[PDB]
């Protein structure tokens, strides 16, 4: 088999290209482009009816022109894993259209001998790499021929393993052709979730979960790995990707070390509902582009 099928369209998100289209374009209409060219963006993987118009703010700032491979890491839900996971397939189909993986860096990111395969039931499985593949195809239309992808499925890594995949990746990092497109939604709140942290000179629950979003938020503005560790540590905020957001942070500080200067921003933050009583719960979004310099 060749082909991953969009398994989720229909549900996450609308199963009609044209339909699809359209409201990826007024998402992008909507944000003015700060950012261009992203070298990296940060981006959410809820359902595009609640996620939608913040994603928008981080691919706006995807310079068409410029970006020639597409990496995208997500993080897994589904299966234990703990290390990274490539794709056994050629294409990532959408409703759009379908996007190539690159051959050539998929070869050789498997010689390093750090990943395991994704077998297709795992791939079609796993949402957090799919949910990237219409806006990126969307941003990308007008080169739709010169561009390929890397699917990354991030697992459980460990602090090491971090510090490993994120100074492999830095050599991708550094070429101006290419994205990497870091999954995550921020913090998961609520009792359905296990997770109720609630500082209260925040003001109500809602500010207090922008606070401490905006504080973990702030905290890759900085490009610290370990600052970002140990507010994992102190907090445990339920940030979905905080991973791929590791392999991310170590790969750019790698850069650092170098002499390239790069500055991460957020752009965009929002929240699915306003929780204010216990019972209530919300998952919030933020999207932001990485910068070299």
């Amino acid at each position: 088999v060749v082909c991953r099928e969009a398994s989720h369209a229909g549900s996450w998100y609308t199963a009609s290209g044209p339909q699809l289209n359209a409201q990826l374009e007024g998402w992008l209409s909507q944000v003015q482009s700060t950012k261009r060219p992203a070298r990296a963006i940060i981006a959410p993987h809820a359902g595009y009816t609640y996620c939608g118009s913040c994603a928008a703010h981080a691919y706006k700032q995807v310079d068409p022109s410029i970006t020639r491979r597409i990496f995208i890491l997500g993080p897994s839900h589904h299966v234990p894993l703990s290390r990274c996971a490539l794709s056994s397939v050629d294409i990532y189909r959408t409703p759009l259209y379908d996007l190539r993986i690159d051959q050539k860096i998929y070869g050789e990111l498997w010689k390093t001998g750090m990943f395991e395969r994704m077998s297709l039931q795992t791939d079609e499985d796993e949402h957090s790499i799919e949910m990237h593949l219409p806006y990126t195809a969307k941003a990308m239309e007008s080169h739709k021929d010169e561009f390929t992808i890397i699917p990354v499925l991030v697992g459980a890594l460990s602090e090491s393993k971090e510090q490993e995949f994120g100074k492999l990746f830095s050599k991708y990092l550094a070429d101006p052709s290419n994205l990497f497109v870091v999954s995550s939604d921020f913090c998961h709140w609520g009792q359905r979730f296990r997770y109720s942290y609630y500082d209260e000179s925040q003001g109500e629950i809602y500010r207090s979960i922008e606070h401490l979003d905006k504080m973990g938020m702030s905290i890759i503005e900085q490009l610290d790995p370990v600052s970002f560790s140990n507010y994992l540590k102190k907090y445990h905020n339920t940030i979905c990707g905080r991973h791929p957001i590791g392999v991310l942070l170590n790969a750019i500080t790698e850069l650092q070390k170098n002499g390239m200067n790069m500055s991460f921003s957020f752009l965009n933050y929002a929240q699915s509902s306003q929780c204010r009583n216990w019972q209530d719960s919300s998952v919030s979004y933020a999207a932001g582009a990485l910068t070299v310099h």
